[PDB]
């Protein structure tokens, strides 16, 4: 699994069109969000990440945490994101994990916000540019 | 070579403070920068290309320059950003790299922006949400 972390003063997005056959089907609400001194999380779930799913996502929800203590962020926000590795892993593997994370996330006690899975989405995001603002993870099972 | 092309409304960033001990020396203008209707070009030089480096420009010019065709991008916008690779090129070899991107996507016609090498930026961007609004390339070397 690869994270991208980017500690911003806003993320917001807008639903558009689908990006796969049978995306995560979303109610009215989740056409669109927006969160605030939040940190965001674009996450691009591997192949490799099917062989142990649990592991993985309990891995990434504690070195996301990890991240939002740093930087002092009370709101994380989980964007699924498939621009980060070139070995994607199956659809059905990638919500199953991307929802382990988003609800151990917060089950830590963080307010959680999250973009819908497999649609193509327009959003606005403003990095805060600081030295821990930026950084990256790789999150892989062990063999 | 990593890429992440976002072809976005806007991309605006803002100089903070250094990153690196030598970083890319810029002038007032370079500070800050706004850029609208561009296709914005989040590029990790990787080690790999510091083998050969006019043969990973070529096809990164070549890259992003038939993605800006496909989306009518006028604008393109070439942010030097250190997180799509674990694997990165030594600050040297990645600036020059990222110079002779800069550089030869100039001659092409395209209206280039640049955002200064070595600085901890904070950078607002709005992505279209369009199918082709967020892709990535890896574009390596053959030795
Ligand atoms: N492995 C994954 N990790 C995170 N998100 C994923 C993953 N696979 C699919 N998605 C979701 O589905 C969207 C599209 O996935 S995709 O793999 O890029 N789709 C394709 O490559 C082709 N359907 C052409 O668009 C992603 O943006 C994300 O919203
Ligand atoms: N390989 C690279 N590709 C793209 N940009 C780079 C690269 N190396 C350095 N830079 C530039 O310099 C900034 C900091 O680079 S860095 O790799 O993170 N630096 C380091 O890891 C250590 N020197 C501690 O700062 C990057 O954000 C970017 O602006």
């Amino acid at each position: 699994m690869r994270v991208l972390l980017i500690h911003s003063d806003y993320i917001e997005y807008e639903v558009k069109d689908k990006a796969l056959k049978n995306p995560e089907p979303i109610s009215e609400d989740m056409k669109r969000g927006r969160m605030e001194e939040v940190l965001v999380a674009f996450i691009s779930v591997e192949k490799v990440d099917e062989k142990n799913p649990e592991e993985v996502s309990l891995k990434a929800i504690e070195e996301i945490s990890k991240v939002a203590e740093q930087v002092k962020a009370e709101n994380v926000f989980v964007y699924p994101f498939a621009h980060l590795s070139s070995e994607l892993a199956k659809p059905s593997v990638a919500m199953d994990i991307l929802n382990r994370v988003y609800q151990g996330l917060k089950e830590r006690g963080f307010n959680v916000g999250k973009a819908p899975f497999g649609y193509y989405k327009a959003f606005k995001i403003s990095c805060k540019g600081h030295p821990l603002a930026e950084l990256s993870r790789t999150i892989v099972p062990e063999e």
